[PDB]
DNA sequence: GTTTACACAAAAATATTTACACTGCC
DNA sequence: GGCAGTGTAAATATTTTTGTGTAAAC
């Protein structure tokens, strides 16, 4: 839509700020917004003040205008200057431009989409500087940056659902520094599917434990928000978390997660060459009853006890908290092995982070793992497939709930 | 003072009244959307005007390009500051105005002695004529008599011939160069034949420094803090015997669960040997590796964009790119420099 | 008369360096 | 081995706005 009053503009442009060249253009581009933002700082002039420069007014006031002082701003287009008018006694703030404003671009959440994109500081302000004309620095990124900690909050307390079928625990490693000492620390991120069937990031606690305490805080916290029953919980081996989940919430079936199974029991101790051969570790969990399962297990393990580490035994001790996998139906069990829904997360937390080699606090650590949380769930819309034949099937199961 | 013309004045009010401006981000949306096609169509025509200087908006395209960006990150940030699109053909058209900038850096005039020249190889994909072929570029980095590093040369190797780095060597000696005093280059086929061809009156000994590199191709992530650990024993030994001797055992105690590297140490210690003649400031500003592993680190940060190169010129000019973005702030000398200068001129006192 | 502009400090707000306490990488 | 990075808190450095006295414009 090319309206004509825009074709004059355009025509009075070229003319009055004398566009010979492109390169003409863009100085006009700069010199145009900086008479228009002027233009219209002395018209909040005129009306704070209540009278044009120079006119006479019969009620005498007690301000007079008083020349003007100077200001470069910092645009999309480019750096200009402009000259700011002034009142006597100081009274009046500008709309436009307010008090000692000199960031117009807006430029504000694009440097945090850049932060969660996974762009260090520096990088950030290189790019600021090479492609906008303005020198932005990592400092002022970080400042920058500080201000989605209320939107951090609101997240923390986000009001969830009543119930939540399937809920997965995962915890991811980085180098942080608390107290002088860098040391690594894990982030447990929590993600539950609802009633209808969608995946969503439930929750994300900084680990900075050394109890079980803390898990009972975090169930706490999730019952707090408003969750009631968890049908399935899962999670990986870790410090007093069984008896959490059956201290408030009992009902709920706790199986370890057996994607956390294949990745301690495999992934940490395992040739390249021969890594792959997880497929016959594949018919333990397609057999069609736990006995089955555990024969298979056990002839897995015969078969490949001639250079495992520890992984068999692990699987033969935890044996008592994979068995509730096999009640489930089949479509269950594929919402259980499929590894993507997991391993995706991992992978994406990691290639967002891969250039933050060590953190020098925990909100930094946290400001990370929100903002690439939220890039990654912002694209999640395709809810899980099968679903209401596994939903019928899952309220069969669990009557009430 | 801005003093503004009445007509401008009312063709500010005029553009307040059209675009309803109230805010900053109103009026900036306005001059984009106003003059979007404008800036798009003088920018065409103007780099049409050839058969068919540079401004702020072709300078960023150049920064974009500089950073390695594809061709539609730099339509979408256009898009969004400026509000019009940019092809590749016009980034291409655009970025083709460094050329001349280009031909007159290859043209320098060089110094007549210099103290160390390094060379290194970076390779490359790149499509010339419908034919994807490796094709590896050699920066050729130079300090001079003060003490300066920069960046001397940079030349596209074809088949890495000994023709090609004589012609290279004849192309530096037109420059102006006349002696080098230490020539430090990789480990390449028939390149010393050229180098005591085009430079025989002193006996250059190559790879101070590409043989850690070279042994560091398969750096395997368990066994890399022990093994530079305890080969950093075999370069700061005194002696040439207690460097072979250094050597063997290093050799000997890491051929463990690790493939046969130390065999190239073997075979081209003929070529380490002399290493040891230089003093211990001669041999600190050789070992250290703190420029050429940080000038092609620095090069592959910007190298994101792993795409193959549609010719040699847009490959030339990424690299020329990133070289002067490189020599521009790390101009700066280093210390001690008097030292090294005194050794230099008692081992090669005519110079 | 009346207003407005212009200086040049002092004051207030903002942005940029070390500074760290380490990590990864040939 | 060294050395180039990281995010940001503390410590500065910079820029903007403000008191008012005075020169100039209306």
């Amino acid at each position: 839509i090319i309206t004509p009053e825009k074709k004059e503009l355009i025509r009075n442009l070229i003319s009055e700020y004398n566009i010979t060249s492109a390169k003409d253009l863009q100085e006009a581009l700069k010199d145009l917004l900086g008479d228009t933002i002027q233009n219209m700082l002395e018209a909040e002039l005129d009306e704070h003040l209540g009278y044009e420069k120079y006119e006479s007014t019969e009620e005498a006031k007690s301000n007079y205008r008083n020349g003007y002082t100077s200001k470069t701003l910092k645009s999309s287009v480019g750096q200009v200057e402009i000259d700011i008018p002034r009142d006597r006694n100081a009274e009046f703030e500008p709309k436009i431009v307010p008090r000692y404003k000199r960031d117009i671009s807006e430029i504000e959440n694009k440097i945090i989409a850049m932060y969660a994109r996974g762009m260090s500081t520096r990088e950030i302000n290189e790019q600021i500087q090479e492609i906008y004309g303005f020198e932005v620095s990592a400092e002022m990124v970080s400042k920058i940056t500080d201000k989605i900690l209320p939107e951090i909050e609101e997240w923390q307390k986000r009001p969830l659902g009543e119930v939540y079928p399937i809920v997965f625990i995962d915890a991811i490693h980085f180098s942080v520094k608390n107290d002088g000492i860098v040391g690594k620390k894990a982030v447990y991120i929590v993600l539950a599917i609802d009633i209808e069937g969608q995946k969503d990031v439930i929750g994300i606690y900084v680990g900075e434990n050394e109890s079980s305490k803390f898990w009972l805080s975090v169930l706490n916290d999730l019952k707090n928000r408003g969750v009631k029953d968890i049908l399935i919980l899962c999670a990986d081996a870790l410090s007093g978390i069984k008896d959490a989940i059956n201290a408030a919430f009992p009902n709920t079936e706790y199986q370890r997660c057996i994607v956390h199974q294949i990745r301690n029991t495999l992934k940490y101790v395992s040739d390249k060459d021969r890594k792959e051969f997880a497929r016959d570790l594949k018919r333990i969990y397609t057999a069609p009853n736990e006995k089955a399962g555990y024969d298979q297990m056990l002839e897995v393990s015969e078969k490949w006890e001639k250079k495992y580490p520890a992984a068999m035994k692990s699987w033969k001790s935890n044996w008592d908290v994979i068995c509730p996998f096999f009640k489930y139906s089949e479509e269950l069990r594929k919402i259980m092995y499929t590894t993507n829904t997991i391993e995706s997360l991992n992978s994406s937390y990691r290639r967002i982070n891969k250039s933050r080699t060590v953190f020098p606090g925990d909100q930094s650590l946290l400001k990370s793992i929100y903002l690439a949380t939220v890039k990654i769930t912002s694209k999640w819309t395709m809810r899980y497939k099968n679903w209401g034949l596994i939903l019928g099937q899952l309220q069969i199961m669990f009557e009430g709930r």
